[PDB]
Formats: structure tokens, sequence, C-alpha cells
């Protein structure tokens, strides 16, 4: 059986975390997969990079630990929703995040509660690539139940994400988030009048969810 243990983000933690991103992110991510070609590796570690030192700072990420190898299979990062960098983003990947900015957005803030240290954003999740399933489906349990853990412990008044693959979707469901939102990826439009997810089955989602802790 898997045992886990979370453990705070530290500064010497930013490759194993990038690792685990790329391989969680690249030629996997279900809207990225749309914008093919001209999505790198690169661009996931590039945003990890410029926010790596604020994002041990805030202290509200943290890795994952398989006490019995004492290596790291997941990581959940974390900001406060309100209190987040500005990264400059270069690649394809601005196009995700204005989408999730798009989702986002509109009922952040104007219908989740205002103020500092209130949203808690889940808005990266990662398990390592040799994960099986059972250890995987596992580790995406540990992590939800230590993200509950730190948003109260830390005082924040709920969880908000966007959860863009059946499975964390689904997780979120389990899990008794609410939906505020359930977008039809190929219906987003982009600044250029293009859909640049248009190719997307109408059945891929992007779903805000939300739950008070
Ligand atoms: N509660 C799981 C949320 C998560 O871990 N990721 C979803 C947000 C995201 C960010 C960048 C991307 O490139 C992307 O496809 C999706
Ligand atoms: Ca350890």
């Amino acid at each position: 059986m898997l045992k886990m243990e979370a453990v705070p983000l530290r500064l010497e933690h930013r490759q194993e975390v990038i690792d685990i991103i790329v391989a969680s992110f690249y030629n996997k991510a279900d809207l990225e997969q749309w914008l093919k070609p001209g999505v790198l590796r690169t661009d996931y570690s590039d945003i990890l990079n410029d926010i790596w030192n604020v994002l041990v700072e805030r202290d509200l990420s943290f890795v994952v630990y398989d006490t019995n190898t004492d290596r790291i299979i997941g990581t959940a990062l974390n900001f406060d929703a309100r209190n987040e960098p500005e990264v400059d983003i270069k690649s394809k990947l601005l196009i995700v995040f204005e989408f999730l900015e798009f989702c986002e957005g509109p009922i952040r803030d104007n219908y989740l509660p205002k103020g500092l240290n209130q949203i808690l954003h889940s808005f990266m999740m990662g398990t390592a690539e040799k994960l099986n399933p059972r250890e995987n489906i596992a580790c995406m349990h540990f992590m939800e139940h230590e993200v509950l853990r730190v948003a109260r412990e830390k005082q924040f008044a709920g969880i908000f994400t966007t959860n863009t693959s059946p499975l964390t979707q689904q997780l979120a469901d389990v899990y008794h988030y609410k939906t505020l939102l359930n977008f039809q990826v190929n219906e987003y439009v982009h600044s250029d009048g293009s859909r640049p997810f248009g190719d997307a089955p109408d059945e891929q989602r992007a779903i805000v969810h939300w739950k008070e802790v």
C-alpha cells in the first residue's frame, strides 16, 4: 500500500516539481493538445521558474513523498487567488491561461469572497510519471485531502480550481466541490476570433470548482 507524506514546498524542490509538472502536462493536458504544434516542455518550466521563489515564499504549496522510497510522487501548487504573481507568458500557454481566466475571472471577482486569504487557488497539480493507476488515484486522493487541510489551517474560506481533465473533474465532484462553471472548451473564442480548442469534442469541458472549507 502506498504510504505518503505531504511536505511544504522548499526552494530545493524546484527541479523535482518541474519534472512532475512537465511529465503531468506535456503531451497530456487536454487543452494544450489542441494548440499543437509549438507547445514545448520548457513552456511549463519557464512558468514555474519565473514564480518559483514567490511560490515557496507564500507557503501554500507542498510536495508528496512516497515515505517508502523517500521520493516525490506528486505536488499541489496553490496561491491565494487574489495574491498571485504576474507572469508574462510567451508560449501558446498564454491562450490556456487567458482561457482559464475567462472561466475563473467573472466568477471569482463577482461571486467569491473579497479580500486576501479567502480563496485558495489550487492552480496546478501533478503526479510522477511512473505511478500506476492505483498509485496515481491514491496520490490524487491524498493531495485533495491535504489541500483542504492547508486551506483550513491557513484560514482560507474555500478552495478554487478549474479542472480540465475528466479525472480531476470527476474527483472534484466526489469531493463535493460545487460546479460554478461547466464551459465547453471548443466554444472559447481567442482575441483573434479563432477557437483555439475548436477541434475538441463537445464533451471536453473546463469546469470551475469551488468548495467552502
Ligand atoms: N485542480 C487541478 C487543476 C490543475 O492542476 N490544472 C488545471 C489548470 C491548468 C493550468 C495550466 C495548463 O497548461 C492546463 O492545461 C491546466
Ligand atoms: Ca520525507
